Formats: C-alpha cells, sequence, structure tokens
C-alpha cells in the first residue's frame, strides 16, 4: 500500500541517495536527479519491472494537481511537498479517511 510519495521521501532521507535523488535545502523541495533510476527502483519495489520515469511523473502530476506536491516552475526535474494543513490531512490518511 506503499504511495509514491512515501517511497520517495523513504529514499530522500537517506542522504546516501543523493546522487539519484536529493533535498535540495530549499524547505521542502526535492529533485530527481536521476529520474529513470528513481523509477528503476520504483520498479523493484512494486515489482514492475516496466517501470520507468514517463509512468512515475504521472503520479507526481496527479500530486501537484492535488496540492499535495507542487512542481517548481523553471526546473524539470524539482518538486516540494506542500506544508499546509489541508495537505497534511492527504498525507496523514493515504489508506483510510
Amino acid at each position: 500500500a506503499l504511495q509514491l510519495w512515501q517511497f520517495l521521501v523513504a529514499l530522500l532521507d537517506d542522504p546516501t541517495n543523493a546522487h539519484f535523488i536529493a533535498w535540495t535545502g530549499r524547505g521542502m523541495e526535492f529533485k530527481l536527479i536521476e529520474p529513470e533510476e528513481v523509477a528503476r527502483l520504483w520498479g523493484i519495489q512494486k515489482n514492475r519491472p516496466a517501470m520507468n520515469y514517463d509512468k512515475l511523473s504521472r503520479s507526481l502530476r496527479y500530486y501537484y494537481e492535488k496540492g499535495i506536491m507542487q512542481k517548481v516552475a523553471g526546473e524539470r526535474y524539482v518538486y516540494k511537498f506542500v506544508c499546509e494543513p489541508e495537505a497534511l490531512f492527504s498525507l496523514a490518511f493515504p489508506d483510510n479517511q
């Protein structure tokens, strides 16, 4: 039941992953340094060997359209988590509401 956003946070928490995904240091902003590597690891997590970044980025778009993330303008692979009351509810309850 692991959400993509949770998987990304697990990768981001470990600084030894910073060569493919990293917190940028600007608040809750993060960068996919190697987008296809992030997607490969997500495919391993989900046992979906045909995973790729095209597919993973659909979920990033679903998250930013819902206001749980925002896509950073002028960047291709930079996103941020939203720090707002309503977004926190969604993060607290991915499986039941």
